[PDB]
């Protein structure tokens, strides 16, 4: 456990980063993971990490965020890594290549990444068939407390964003425990402007209609994923629409197009979304605000700069029922998953919580 953690963090990951540019390293990470080339996590999930939310059991509250496995190629490997749930995507209706390379940048001095992938996607049909090949295997995983989320995007050339998302609901909804719609990615022109109220209501109404039209055992929860870059007005409006329409949850947050003061990385002024440690507390505060605006009645998946039990627990106490991480993997490697779970368990005990569920939103009380 702690042996592998130190070796990866101090030696192996710095060495890999020295050899491979970020996108190449990402591709290698997906390949290794899809092949199961990693230590089968020794950390046995305890009962106090179990969470029941979004109509499912989650064996532990630590998930892999969207964008690591964009095309659904490494799902089983990610469960093997110890994630309590897996979110794939974003997936666009038609295949598209995304932005020109280079489009991924490391900021090692900041434990951050900047990306402008631009929703590179194999497209719905490819991902549909990939998930169909393991549909019953997933049904069993979900029953065993390891659910699957699918994050739905839209094509760069789309004329009707709502129809892109509707297509995603129809094609991948039947294969997902939950679906995600971003009003929040920084690398598609006009995507975030789906945050405006009357239009946001229109979009999400259409998405929920399509979801409701699926057969009962194929009917996923629907969540909205937001950026940390929203105005106070934006957040009020989203909270209102989410409650009005009965949206099942929020993912808080995507990457930031802000550049917090103090970034040291040479590549800090690259265009794209910033992830990792400089995002952490901005994300946590966005969780805190959305939890309050929804009266704690709307499940939140908290994400941004998590690499420790403390980071995870801060988001849970702020209002998250579950958390995700991504960028930590790129600096700590696979052992970070067991690290976060072990540290989270220890902190829950230390702060007198019976389990994760008791800690959700605790700061507000
Ligand atoms: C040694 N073994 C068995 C093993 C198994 C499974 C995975 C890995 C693994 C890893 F988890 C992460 C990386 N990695 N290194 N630098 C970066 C990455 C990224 O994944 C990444 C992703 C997105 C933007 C940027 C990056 C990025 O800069 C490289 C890996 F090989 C290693
Ligand atoms: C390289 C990269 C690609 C990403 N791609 C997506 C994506 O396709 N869809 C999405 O909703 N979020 C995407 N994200 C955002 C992550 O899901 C997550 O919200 C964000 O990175 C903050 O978590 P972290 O600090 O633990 O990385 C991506 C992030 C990174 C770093
Ligand atoms: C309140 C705005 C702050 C902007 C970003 C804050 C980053 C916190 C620095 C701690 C991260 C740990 N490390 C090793 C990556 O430096
Ligand atoms: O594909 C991308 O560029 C991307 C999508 C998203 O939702 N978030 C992010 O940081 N990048
Ligand atoms: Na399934
Ligand atoms: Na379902
Ligand atoms: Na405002």
């Amino acid at each position: 456990a702690t042996g592998d953690e130190r070796f990866y963090a101090e030696h192996l990951m710095p060495t890999l980063q020295g050899l491979l540019d970020p996108e190449s390293a990402h591709r290698l990470a997906v390949r290794f993971t899809s092949l199961g080339l990693l230590p089968r996590a020794r950390f046995q999930d305890s009962d106090m990490l179990e969470v029941r939310v979004l109509g499912h059991k989650f064996r532990n509250p630590v998930g892999i965020a969207a964008g690591f496995d964009k095309h659904g190629e490494a799902v089983d490997g990610l469960y093997k890594m110890g994630f309590g749930f897996v979110e794939i995507g974003s997936v666009t209706p038609k295949p598209q290549e995304g932005n020109p390379r280079p489009r991924v940048f490391r900021l090692p001095e900041d434990q951050a990444v900047i990306n402008r992938y631009g929703f590179n996607s194999h497209g719905l049909s490819v991902v549909e068939h990939r998930l169909r090949a393991r549909q019953q295997k997933q049904a069993k995983l979900t029953e065993d407390g390891l659910p699957l989320g699918v994050n739905l995007g839209k094509n760069k050339t789309s004329v009707d964003a709502a129809e892109d998302y509707a297509e995603g609901v129809r094609v991948l909804g039947p294969l997902a425990d939950y679906l995600v719609v971003n009003v929040s990615s920084p690398n598609t022109a006009g995507l975030r402007s789906l945050q405006g109220k009357a239009e946001l209501r229109r979009l999400l109404t259409k998405v929920l209609q399509e979801r409701d039209g699926l057969r009962r055992v194929h009917r996923p929860a629907v969540l909205v994923k937001i950026a940390p870059d929203l105005t106070s007005q934006d957040k009020e409006d989203i909270a209102s629409v989410v409650k009005e329409l009965g949206i099942d949850g929020l993912i808080v947050t995507n990457t930031t197009v802000s550049r917090p003061a103090g970034l040291q990385g040479a590549l800090r002024s690259e265009t794209g979304g910033l992830s990792g440690k400089p995002l952490r507390d901005l994300s946590t505060q966005t969780i805190r605000e959305m939890y309050a605006l929804t009266q704690g009645r709307v499940p939140i998946i908290g994400v941004g700069g998590v690499s420790s039990g403390q980071d995870a627990l801060e988001k849970i106490r702020a209002g998250a029922s579950l958390v995700q991480l991504y960028t930590a993997l790129t600096f700590w490697g696979p052992p970070v998953v067991g690290k976060v779970k072990r540290e989270l368990e220890a902190l829950l005990k230390e702060q007198g919580f019976g389990g994760v569920t008791d800690a959700i939103g605790a700061d507000h009380r």
